């Protein structure tokens, strides 16, 4: 079974990790729903006061690696081919080209995918999901599964929601319903409304662990 | 895995059953959200007193698009397609036994939204359509070469909105016909409907080229 050896290597992992003393997030989205630049965002927030590292993963991870990289984060791309959700473990593997003494958060990108990531534990403390309004205001409920799985769940270009006829509050809603025990966020990372809810989720699940 | 050479086999078959009842099939792919149906609906409309056309709707939760669809005045066969990151050949051939082959004309299949697995998997159509939009970034192409160089109609959609994303439709048009020289490639709003000509003139194309 594939899911059963998911699963041990997350647990590994996300022992690893605490053994370290690193707090990890997995952002999740679908294609171009802005997880690079929120987490761009978080680092240029954050790196003050935490060392951060970034696991980069897609078909060509050097697009995403090199634009976390110039924000002061040590980046380990992962070239994912085909596949279409990272697992734990090409992610332990990306953990053994980290100084994980010298790392207090740890941002992975999945691959951008709003199907496959649900079902697959890569030893993270958190799963951050980010869908943009520019998908349509369907695109929550028409993908229960990865939603249920998200701790934080992002509705990011809120700026955009108009051009496109996206129903904001059907979205918060939806997201709601499908997940009561999710924070949910509604953000524009282009006007920053709704980053500061986002770095607060960021910063008291580092303080919860 | 001998999945792709059983898969290719239904594909062939399922193009002879299409070309023996006088069908030009369509595969509709594309992100979460690209536009694919609001392409498909607009295509109903502006085809249907010249064809009689049906759909296949495939996504985890079909209703949402068939009903769309439906509304339309198209045939709709919706497919849910569960943790499946693509629909295949096996599950199209299916839904063609619930259409009547003889009252159809052009049969537009909307794939599950997806840019990587759809890329290996043919449904036994014969054209290919790659629905993109600005919205995902102009860096889209070039990071998902593969599944490109799978289209005969490459659709950069959601023009209206690059400039509020920042996406340089320029360079995403140039991606596209350098990853995919044979493919033609559409600049397109479904908001303004600029570009739509384009793509009735593929379709078109595509029909009258058939064997
Ligand atoms: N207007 C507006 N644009 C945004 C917003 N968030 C992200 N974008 C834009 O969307 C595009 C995609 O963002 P990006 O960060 O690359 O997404 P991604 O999810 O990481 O994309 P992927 O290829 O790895 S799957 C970029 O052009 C970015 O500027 C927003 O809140 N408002
Ligand atoms: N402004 C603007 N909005 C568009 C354009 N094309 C589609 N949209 C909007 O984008 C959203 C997604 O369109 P939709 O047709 O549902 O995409 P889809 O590709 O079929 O989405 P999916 O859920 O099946 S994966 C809708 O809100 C629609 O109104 C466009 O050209 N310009
Ligand atoms: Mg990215
Ligand atoms: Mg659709
Ligand atoms: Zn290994
Ligand atoms: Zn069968």
């Amino acid at each position: 079974d594939i899911l059963k050896a998911n699963k041990r290597l997350a647990d590994k992992n996300r022992k690893l990790l605490n053994k370290h003393g690193v707090v990890a997030f997995d952002f999740m989205g679908a294609i171009g729903s802005g997880k690079t630049l929120l987490i761009e965002k978080l680092i240029d927030n954050l790196k003050d006061k935490y060392k951060i590292a970034c696991i980069a993963g897609d078909v060509i991870a050097k697009f995403d690696a090199e634009r976390m990289e110039k924000h002061g984060a040590k980046v380990v791309p992962l070239n994912t081919g085909k596949e279409c959700h990272l697992d734990a473990h090409l992610v332990g593997h990306a953990l053994e080209d980290l100084n994980l003494d010298e790392i207090d958060l740890l941002f992975i990108e999945n691959v951008g995918n709003l199907i496959c990531p649900a079902d697959f534990d890569l030893g993270t403390h958190k799963r951050i999901v980010v869908i943009s309004t520019t998908e349509g205001d369907d695109t929550i409920e028409k993908h229960p599964g990865i939603m249920k799985t998200a701790d934080l769940i992002v509705i990011n270009k809120i700026d955009l929601a108009d051009a496109v006829g996206a129903d904001i509050k059907k979205m918060e809603n939806d997201a709601k319903r499908i997940n009561p025990d999710a924070e949910v966020v509604l953000l524009s990372l282009k006007t920053m409304e709704g980053f500061d809810k986002v770095l607060e989720f960021i910063e008291k699940s580092v303080k919860e662990v």
